[PDB]
């Protein structure tokens, strides 16, 4: 049944402040007697309404109304948007940083300008692979994005493992590997201030279809509906990040050890155009890379790990 | 830029079947030459399209497109609907049983015809208390709804405990209590077949404001209604799915900590009958264990009251 007028009426009084029959009549476009009549319906609904005689109405105390969007977000800790065509899922969230909350996600079917790490281009054919991005605000500094990327790699690799691909491994600071071949590229981008929060948009591109250095989930004997895989990743990533927010990197230290593709192996550390050679010894308790050169282990807080 | 036509083209070709430029022109309302040109736009997007003379265009293999509702459904296992005015949240779900999946929920601000267990009426004033309902299909029989109700009671009391009401207790088979006063009424209704599944719509009305009954306001506990509803729906979905795969075993110790009437003189009411004894909790299948004259017997029905 149409209850539009009483429902609009209660939303104007939900603040608990004083509301005059004249102002109500202006907003609702109704007479003062009819405004009173629709106040009368509300009291028949069990709403306590105070009637100041001749001046207007007020609620005893402010009331907060039910909202689908508010309820869903607390259920979800984030929204999801599907884009058929976009330049990049990372760029879509980056363009809307002022309006995002931690957990907001974004999946695309086709990326017109998918981006890699070093200015590389991510080939994103329509409806073939997964092109996902999610936003997260870290109250810790921009240096917390290292743990961000490490947690993301652990979560993504774990989710793939529960779906069949038991030999999926991670790469410091962000990539997913399988049989020493790149299966998914992660691109974590950040704008922040030291001593303050950091807004992070992380984007994952997972090779699902085959089309020497690259591998696909099809080549692993794993076939998944993209909607199911995307939903599982968004759900698990959201849970992993809030755990990282409240407990830090400590829960993920044993998990990184089980998943590191390059631990105790000869690797290449890439910073700028430099190339540092050594044996990887995992990560430290703060997510810094532990790289052994000539028997000496030094901690690195930046760069990329490569194969040798 | 407008990408409607290439996107409509790919949704028409996503089946993997053959589609002739004539058929495409009919659906797309476009010429045959322009259809061919926009086929090329799809190929510039990395879509494999075969141009077979005399048969049509086709994708090499059927492709499955991304859907927001499908993705959201797996993230949530259930949707949520807020209704400003409705007769009953239980009735809303019951009217739509053919379209519901386990976890679908329903919150109302005002219920015109609130419903109790034995046909009494739940007074549901607008924007005062929580009027929530959820659907669930149990693959086990209708007798599994007793464990359903027990899990629902445990979850709701647990959620309330984490929000401040640390002394909230449960009642067999379904009610929420506080200081031996009714704090929330649960109405679990079901339709099923023995030896088959049962569709269950459970509805909880939680007294939040003061107007034998107790409210969360009277306990010094204030919760945002949006926050309480969201937490309940999440925990109920998680709790019910755990019950689906592990049974009542995880909840047996949890029920004991929350039973308001265990080891107390109680009244078992079935119909107009009154059976007297001391409650000794529940069994592993959710049946009430009632001690009368030193003998503990399991009951599969009725309501527990106080004496
Ligand atoms: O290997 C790399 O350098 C990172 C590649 C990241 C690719 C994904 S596709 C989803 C998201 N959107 C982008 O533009 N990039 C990432
Ligand atoms: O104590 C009882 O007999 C059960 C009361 C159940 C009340 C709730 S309010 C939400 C849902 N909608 C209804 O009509 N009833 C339940």
């Amino acid at each position: 049944k149409d209850h539009t007028i009483p429902l609009t009426l209660i939303s104007i009084l939900a603040d608990g402040e004083f509301h005059s029959g004249e102002q109500l009549g202006e907003q609702l476009g109704m007479s003062r007697a009819a405004i009173n009549k629709h106040i009368q319906t509300l009291r028949d609904w069990g709403v306590d309404v105070f009637t100041v005689p001749g001046k207007g109405y007020s609620l005893p105390e402010p009331i907060h109304l039910l909202d689908e969007k508010k309820i869903s977000q607390e259920i979800d800790h984030g929204r999801v948007t599907v884009l058929p065509v976009i330049d990049s899922t990372n760029q879509y969230l980056l363009d809307r940083l002022d309006e995002l909350t931690s957990g907001d996600a974004c999946v695309a079917e086709y990326q017109q300008a998918g981006r890699g790490r070093r200015g590389r281009k991510w080939f994103s054919p329509f409806g073939a692979n997964l092109y996902l991005s999610m936003y997260w605000r870290l109250e810790q500094g921009p240096a917390a994005a290292i743990g961000l990327s490490l947690v993301i790699g652990i979560v993504i690799a774990e989710v793939l493992q529960q779906l069949g691909a038991e030999q999926v491994r991670v790469k410091w600071p962000n990539d997913i590997y399988l049989q020493d071949r790149k299966l998914s590229g992660i691109l974590v981008e950040l704008t922040g201030k030291t001593g303050d929060a950091a807004q992070i948009v992380s984007g994952a591109g997972i090779n699902l279809v085959m089309r020497q250095g690259w591998i696909s989930l099809q080549e692993a004997g794993v076939v998944i509906d993209r909607n199911l895989l995307a939903a599982r990743l968004i759900k698990e990533l959201r849970l992993g990040l809030e755990l990282f927010e409240q407990e830090g990197l400590a829960p993920y230290l044993p998990r990184w050890e089980k998943l590191d593709n390059f631990i105790h192996r000869p690797v290449k550390l890439i910073i700028g155009d430099k190339e540092i050679y050594g044996i990887s010894r995992g990560i430290d308790a703060q997510g810094a890379l532990l790289l052994e050169q000539d028997g000496v282990i030094k901690a690195w807080v930046g760069g990329e790990i490569s194969l040798r």
